[PDB]
RNA sequence: ACCAGA
RNA sequence: ACCAGA
RNA sequence: ACCAGA
RNA sequence: ACCAGA
């Protein structure tokens, strides 16, 4: 029985993470300066304005990759006090540097903002393909009171923290999920209902999340920095935590539900030989999930390398079987699109043939 | 038998709550300055005096957010004594800053209340459309006895209490319930059956309850602090208590229920395969309810972000057979709604067979 | 089966009585003078004399709240040598501050008692309406014999020891049943039967226990202490421990006679599956019965939070077999009222049934 | 909450 | 998220 | 890569 | 040495 622990450990070291810092420092590449508008002092007044004018600025088809990526993560760090130790807490990216600029607001400018350059700022922040709110009655959206710039500016991030869900996985058919999402945050009274951007604002920025990838590496980073945080989190901070119930293992549903779906049930086709050697290589991949950490459900919104290797390719009968549990059980996997060059159906109709067969059928 | 135990270890770090105290203080939000007024003095008199004229402050279609919810903060602290040690004691909120100010009794002001700023406090607590009791042939409820205005604020409190059963569950259908709760506290001698404010006093402080997290989060965390008073609790804390079998798990329901009908009663069908799984995935819900502590009854009265993992969308097929036997039974589950997108009425239907075909089958 | 244990420390959690010592000591209640006329002196003559002037004093529709408790605080104590040191070992009532004070006797005073303030105390101690004895042909029961006193007090106790018993459960319904026991110490010669209080100065008392609590907190942790006391009691402290076998467990009989009917029976009907979830939220209950010590069958009559949770609408089917069994056995359970809005009659006419199918039928 | 209990 | 619960 | 998830 | 592998 000595070929058989000797398998065993090969499949646990070609299916391992590989060992780190061998790179002395030659692999970081060319730097990128993006210029993110952190919020100017203590007073509310100016991060309304803040928020106001740079929600328009996205709306904007004249805007640039690095000015809307700043733009962005402008208006996702908002919501704590002082973001500009926020910025250079979270970002761990090698491609990006923070170059962050104080704004503060002023009635000698145009848009109403200067940078602590009083007409600079102009440039920086200035009908039918601007793109606002649906209800575009909406002038301005510059409040003074705090609770309600925090229901507005909770509102902005609710709608755009949905757009990380699937934005790199069904980026063209997510326009009918995030609205059931922003549903669910209207009636539990966490955004305003009114203030809905419209189809054209978030197509920007859901076009955004999906092509560049410093963006996202700070959207996933300060989810993983709101995690950490112990006690009663702060409200918007709690909303965004919320949103990511949606936005974890997006993209590894051909590994979620094989888990689900192929090994939860325990048909008696599991002790198929041709699964047997399947079962082991998906053992591994749950060994390698788990000790990949905190950062392990958002290797493909991180896109990293190792997402390749979660895929069903490697696993290609036992998970056309889980597709066969899968669309026979719930109606939900009956909209899931499971089109690859490895799908073998005679395994997804041997899916469905156990379900079908175990009806009333109690183990 | 390998796949097993990596199997229940992968579902026991994905359903795990993240470790914390990884922030380093970059997550607080911007502060918001609330205004709470505690009473004035040792003195009885001034305390019923401040519960007079902040009952019919909230009756008031012009206070504003932050003005209600100081407004309430308090009057539900008034039964201490010395209330500025309680409310600094509780708030462990970071979206709210209080700033709690003595209130002590005049002569000399309009409302009879000055700030320990005389005249400046008239603008502070000041007709079909003022809320106030149902008897409206009371105009004052001033007192000068102990024992009177502790069986007055029993009173205004017993009916803010029960308003956080279903603020954020059933808020609009919550106007019969509630008034069942009302009548149990007359019988019992709590509270005075006279002093029962109106349905639109009411509806001013559901909503409010509703529409604003830290107001709730200050609801919640005196109740955790009402149960760890060891001793005889004092009459009004031990009545919060009371209602308190009314606000836990409220909104957990599909979980609670499914715990109780389609786990417990332990019919045949529950070795199915189909729920195999999923009774793998409400097992470690129950790890998971017990590893939060005495903060996890309140999860979404607290709205955080782990109440989306208790949902029945993780279950879909186990919860909907707990539907089937839990109306069966049951006259009191017919008035439930369960109306999901993922019912799948199949195994409703089969929750219901299991109740039928088992009426006088004793095990 | 690793759910079931699973399932077992569930609700050996949701079902646990709280920690306590966490509150620092910002619970504590606006404190409450009240005034507890204590005897005055070792001889036997005042407190004679005080009894005298303290139970028309109750008969009087005059008196207070305050003035009444503490009325009742002054006469439920006379039993013992220095009643002052009894009224501050027995209260840990947290909403009411004893102001206790001494009475002596005096020839000056126009009641006949002074304050060790001698006509101050005329207007604390002072037809149709004033309650009495039955036998109004009684001016004064003052005597001047130790153990004339000794029946005397005996004589009034038992019957305001008897009103605890069922104050708060059936206030009103309660008048045939205290005469039972007022019947019972009269042949066991406990009592005098000439010196009944009327139903008009009872319905003082009766009324007055129901409608505060720490009165009934008094009365309540005084019996606690009769009990603790290990020899031969003295003879007025073996009869309040003689009437307390009616006052335990006085507004639990909804789980006591759900124990005593529905589980100790153990007909065929048991084993349904719908009672096994509801016979382990009964097991549960007793084991949180039995470690909440002493003070557990009186905790409705101290109205505590955790009555909520011994009630039948938790095991609102298991309850109503048990109705049925418990109607069907004895006469005595014709007089229970159960009405409940969770009543489910098909299982009180199944429990009925399981009572007539077994008649003669021997296990 | 509601019965009977020397 | 929605029931009933002295 | 694609579903559903108060 | 030769396949497939978001």
């Amino acid at each position: 029985a000595t070929l058989l622990r000797s398998l065993a450990l090969f499949k646990r070291n070609k299916d391992k993470p590989p060992i780190t810092s061998g790179s002395g420092g030659a692999i970081r590449g060319i730097k990128h300066i993006i210029i993110v508008p952190i919020p100017g002092d203590s007073s509310i007044t100016t991060r309304s304005r803040l928020l106001d004018r740079l929600v328009r600025l996205i709306g904007n088809p004249d805007v640039s990759g690095p000015k809307l990526t700043g733009a962005l993560i402008g208006i996702l760090s908002l919501f704590v006090e002082s973001p500009g130790q926020l910025i250079q807490r979270i970002t761990d990216d090698p491609d990006v540097s923070i170059r962050l600029l104080e704004v503060v607001q002023s009635d000698q400018s145009q848009s109403g903002l200067t940078f602590a350059m009083e007409d600079e700022a102009d440039q920086y922040f200035s009908q039918s393909r601007f793109g606002w709110f649906e209800n575009k009655e909406i002038s301005d959206i510059e409040v003074q009171d705090p609770e309600g710039f925090n229901m507005i500016l909770g509102t902005i991030l609710a709608q755009i923290w949905v757009l990380l869900a699937k934005a790199v996985t069904a980026p063209d058919t997510a326009a009918d999920s995030e609205l059931r999402r922003w549903i669910k945050y209207t009636q539990q009274r966490r955004v305003v209902g009114e203030f809905r951007l419209e189809r054209k604002w978030l197509d920007v920025v859901r076009n955004r999340i999906a092509e560049d990838l410093s963006l996202r590496r700070f959207m996933v980073a300060l989810i993983l920095d709101i995690k950490r945080t112990p006690g009663n989190k702060p409200r918007i901070a709690e909303m965004i935590c919320d949103i990511d119930t949606y936005i974890v293992e997006a993209g590894l549903a051909s590994f979620i539900l094989t888990i689900k779906f192929g090994i939860e049930t325990m048909y008696p086709a599991l002790g198929l030989h041709e699964f047997a050697g399947e079962l082991s290589t998906l053992e591994s991949l749950m060994n390698l999930y788990q000790q990949m950490g905190e950062t392990a459900p958002y290797m493909v919104i991180l896109e990293n390398s190792i997402q390749n290797k979660f895929s069903a390719g490697s696993y290609p009968l036992l998970w056309s079987y889980a597709m066969g549990v899968g669309v026979e059980l719930e109606n939900s996997m009956g909209g899931l699109n499971f089109g690859r060059s490895y799908f073998d159906p005679a395994y997804f109709r041997l899916g469905q043939e156990m379900v079908r067969r175990s009806a009333g059928k109690v183990s």
